């Protein structure tokens, strides 16, 4: 199997057990097994993750290695039947706990959006479509840092073929043009950011109480989802939302132009996120 040796060609040699010490488990679910650890020489804390389809793996590592960014969970090293991937450790945990257990004000939401847009602006400029933007794939630093991960469903595009048409991602966060198997581009990430902002407002994406297929159909025949309580939001927030969740892909904002939106100007410092992190940690204890 050529692929299996293409993977072994990527990862480096050396013994993992010898470079890091004090390993402690913190994750084991629909992925593999995630542990925490520390660098012996510098004292840096790291996160180390440990069939089916070993291609998502290859592209993950490859795409992560050549797309380093302050707003992306940094890939560090890799070792080898289960792969050992060493990554930047963010102690604040996932955005999901924050959106489901806490109320976020517009300044806090704007700050997260801005950090995410900056990640997206970087990826889209390097011809990378994430395709799986959701609060679950946003990690938080104990200092308030906001970073993106999960490049297992991404698509590297080119001027010759700048569109995809496959149904990938997570249903509730998928743009209509992805759901309808049309020719789509990087702006699908923008749609998904918009749905994530709806998470930050309401606690969950639209249609979450429905089954994934019903949600797929609902997205297909509703287009732009409605807020339960639009009146709660400022006019500038609602406008930012409308341009993320625009049906017309041409009218929908890019990461670049959305970064200039007046809504992001009311963003709080990322330190305003640490009380949300503490609340989420308390809430899920
Ligand atoms: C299983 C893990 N749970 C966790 N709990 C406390 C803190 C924490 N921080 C981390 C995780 C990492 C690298 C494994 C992505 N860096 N920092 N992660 C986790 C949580 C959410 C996720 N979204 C997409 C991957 C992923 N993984």
């Amino acid at each position: 199997e050529e692929i299996l040796e293409k993977l072994r060609s990527i990862v480096s040699v050396g013994d993992p057990k010898k470079k890091y010490t004090r390993f402690e488990k913190i994750g084991q679910g629909a992925s593999g097994t995630v542990y925490t650890a520390m660098d012996v020489a510098t004292g840096q804390e790291v996160a180390i993750k440990q069939q089916p389809k070993k291609e998502l793996i290859i592209n993950e590592i490859l795409v992560m290695r050549e797309n380093k960014n302050p707003n992306i969970v940094n890939y560090l090293d890799s070792y080898l039947d289960e792969l050992w991937v060493v990554m930047e450790y963010l102690a604040g945990g996932s955005l999901t706990d924050v959106v489901t257990e806490t109320c976020m004000d517009e300044g806090q939401i704007a700050a997260v959006c801005r950090e995410c847009l900056q990640a997206l602006e970087f990826l889209h400029s390097n011809q990378v479509i994430h395709r799986n933007i959701k609060s679950d794939n946003i990690l938080l630093g104990m200092d308030g840092s906001v970073k993106l991960t999960d490049f297992g469903f991404c698509a590297q595009i080119t001027p010759e073929q700048s569109k995809r048409s496959t149904m990938v991602g997570t249903p509730y966060w998928m743009a209509p043009e992805v759901v309808t198997r049309k020719a789509y581009g990087p702006k699908v990430d923008i749609w998904s950011l918009g749905i994530m902002a709806i998470e930050m407002i309401e606690g969950e994406p639209p249609y979450l109480n429905e089954n994934p297929l019903r949600a797929l159909y609902l997205i297909a025949t509703n287009g732009t989802p409605e807020l339960q309580n639009p009146e709660k939001l400022s006019a500038i927030f609602r406008d930012f939302l409308n341009r993320c969740l625009e049906m017309d892909v041409e009218k929908r904002g890019s990461a670049k132009e959305l970064l200039q939106h007046q809504f992001l100007k009311i963003a709080k410092p990322l330190s305003s996120l640490t009380p949300l992190i503490a609340a989420a940690k308390e809430a899920t204890k």
